[PDB]
């Protein structure tokens, strides 16, 4: 390790610091010595922050699907950086949406997962990129397993692969101007993101207006059984959430990050390889727990 | 070739069928003896199309992206087919948007490939599924190489990346109701998707309202040397469309229709291969047609 020099002189902006991934990331910068910009969806969530961090920190209300909120927190960053710019961007904040059957759900179910971690990915990192180009910086974006292996229906899975494919497509662009870009791909990790129950709240309410032929051909607690495979098998979330930040750590302070980092010791040894799988294998794999359907027959 | 059997009693509905793949695919499917049903986004398309086939083969007005207009021309479909169902979807309506550099864009930039390709395409898909398990029958979807690896900025790469895992997410959904799912994708052909000169004239409209650090950094006639490559390589542009719909056939007709389909060679021999490849290989080979930037150093 070749690190950079000068931490202390430099800027790293992270988006959803109220919990999570982002709220680690934040107080373990703010230790090593950056100066980290910390944006927050929620009041309680930046006063919860500040009150656990050094004077080196500033907290920002954003949400990054609103575009005036991300302009002028942009704004507020490019007079506050000056001209060291900003060494660094953590695109972290995204949210699941609702997971259920495809054949549950109408295009507007599909719309938030893609809004929040697409499309505000999108903005925040063109709103911010002549910043990280002034300071031949870092642009971090966090993925998922699930953009590169599909995992169940909904639009978490389409928002990823689509930031998988932006990402590819920015890094590129920006060789010229000699700024890094890298992509962070987590395997299953305990934060607020995913909640069996909360998933299955959102079921159960899809449920009530599904037609009568999706409920007969799903058959009644279809959702109950569900949810018994979701806990049957939840002993392999990690609770390690330091292994995500110690790749944003690299991604942020080494003099070679790399182009892609994979965390969980699950991901990289068999669900990243398996990715690269045509279907005939994933499908095998990945169906053998699936609940039967009561009568699948009736179409 | 094991072939299905009925080919004269199955329905197969295709979207975009204006020009390109659809246009051909609607005109072999109807000589081959499909009842075809051809969703087309204008009415010169439409009546074209109608004129050139038989009587076997009815067209729609659709526009993927109106909501009302996919829900009532499903509904449409609905009646016509009766308990036979839809035995085929063919996904194929899409659009270029525009394709620049990154930091031209703004996200408003990137919405109408998605809104089109992703959105369009689920909502299709969502309405038309009922019809498509009663027949037991295949949806095909169109990606791209594109959707594979990222070729450019701008919207049409995380539209055909989220296809992709759109694909794969409603493939082992559908596994169950005996509904197989293809995703076709094509190499470089020429259609009316991609026309440099209409690609240049997007790039000029941005041009004019670009930051004067963007366009100092790129330097002008930057535009004029990017139409100097698009030109410059492009005879290796496949004319024969007919490599696209051949897949779509097979993915139709088949006992045996396969997960993934690539057509052209270069996609089959180069391309597809190299998206396994990390960041380092790819960017080696993307990068070295690039335009050199005339003051990258100006950030
Ligand atoms: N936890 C996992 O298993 C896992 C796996 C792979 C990838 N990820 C990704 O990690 C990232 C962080 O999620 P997490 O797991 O820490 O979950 P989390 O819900 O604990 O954290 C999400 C953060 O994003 C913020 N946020 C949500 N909507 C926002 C909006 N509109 N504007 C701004 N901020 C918003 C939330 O306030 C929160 O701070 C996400 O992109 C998620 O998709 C998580
Ligand atoms: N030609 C290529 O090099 C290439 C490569 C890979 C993938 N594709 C994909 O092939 C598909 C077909 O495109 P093509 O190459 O034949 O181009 P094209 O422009 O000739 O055909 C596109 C078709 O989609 C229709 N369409 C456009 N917007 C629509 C909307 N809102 N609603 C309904 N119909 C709409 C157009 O009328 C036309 O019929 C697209 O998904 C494209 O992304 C093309």
């Amino acid at each position: 390790q070749l690190k950079i020099a000068d931490i202390a002189d430099k800027y790293v902006f992270i988006t959803g610091c109220d919990t999570g991934f982002g709220n680690l990331a934040a107080r373990t910068f703010d230790k090593k010595g950056f100066r980290v910009i910390a944006a927050c969806l929620t009041e309680s969530g930046s006063a919860a922050l500040k009150a656990k961090t050094s004077e080196r920190l500033h907290t920002v209300l954003l949400d990054v699907t609103d575009p005036e909120n991300v302009k002028k927190t942009a704004q507020w960053v490019k007079s506050h950086v000056g001209e060291k710019g900003l060494w660094g961007l953590i695109n972290n904040a995204g949210v699941l949406g609702v997971l259920a059957p495809t054949d549950w759900l109408t295009v507007d179910d599909y719309r938030e997962p893609i809004e929040v971690n697409l499309f505000g990915l999108i903005n925040v990192t063109l709103n911010m990129l002549p910043l990280v180009k002034k300071a031949r910086g870092r642009v971090i974006n966090v993925s998922s397993i699930g953009g590169r292996l599909a995992f169940g229906g909904g639009g978490y899975t389409p928002s990823k692969y689509a930031v998988e494919g932006f990402n590819d497509s920015l890094r590129r662009d920006m060789k010229a101007f000699g700024v890094h870009v890298s992509c962070i791909e987590p395997g299953l990790f305990k934060t607020e993101l995913a909640d069996p129950i909360k998933t299955t709240e959102k079921k159960l309410a899809i449920w009530k207006h599904l037609s009568p032929d999706i409920k007969q051909q799903y058959g009644e607690g279809y959702i109950e059984k569900s949810l018994h495979r979701l806990k049957s098998n939840t002993s392999s979330v990690n609770l390690d959430l330091s292994l995500v930040v110690g790749c944003m750590d690299h991604a942020l302070t080494s003099l070679f990050p790399k182009t892609r980092y994979i965390a969980g010791k699950d991901a990289k040894t068999f669900w990243i390889p398996l990715s690269h799988m045509p279907a005939v294998l994933q499908d095998f794999l990945l169906l053998k727990q699936k609940v039967e359907l009561a009568n699948p027959k009736a179409v």
